[PDB]
């Protein structure tokens, strides 16, 4: 696979997302000098969803290749670091108009707050 996944905060062991599933995610990425360039973690309040996890369905291509497989193998309550390749996320041209300089290889801090 092109990520590497550090387990930071082990989940529950028990519930794994799989193919069909939403998943409800907080995160960070930064890019490899360190800047942050995105996180939804929030400092106003999380409460309650205030702001709201990220959510979407995994296994689908909805999110980047290394966040689509890492996913699959977090259960829930699961913080997790992920350094994915650029091949696994956006590649040669990268995403300017989105923060994402070409060729960057991109960590995230992910957590797994809920699977439905
Ligand atoms: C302001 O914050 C943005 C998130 C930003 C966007 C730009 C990137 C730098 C980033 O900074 O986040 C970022 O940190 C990032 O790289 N992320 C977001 C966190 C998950 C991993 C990664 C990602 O894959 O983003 C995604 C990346 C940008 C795009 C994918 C790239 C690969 C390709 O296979 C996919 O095509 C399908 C699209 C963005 C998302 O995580 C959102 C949730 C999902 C999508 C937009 C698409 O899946 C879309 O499909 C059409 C949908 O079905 C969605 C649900 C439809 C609804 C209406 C739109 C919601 C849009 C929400 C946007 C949000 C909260």
């Amino acid at each position: 696979p092109k990520y590497t996944k550090s387990v930071l905060k082990k989940g529950d062991k028990t519930n794994f997302p799989k193919k069909g599933d939403v998943v409800h995610c907080w995160y960070t990425g930064t890019l490899q000098d360190g800047t942050v360039f995105d996180t939804n973690i929030q400092t106003s309040a999380k409460k309650k969803k205030n702001a709201k996890p990220l959510s979407f369905k995994v296994g689908v291509g909805k999110v980047i290749r290394g966040w689509d497989e890492a996913l699959l193998t977090m259960s829930k309550g699961e913080k997790a670091r992920l350094e994915i390749e650029p091949e696994w996320a956006y590649g040669k041209k990268g995403q300017p108009d989105a923060k994402i300089p070409p060729n960057a290889k991109l960590t995230f801090e992910v957590e797994l707050v809920d699977i439905d």
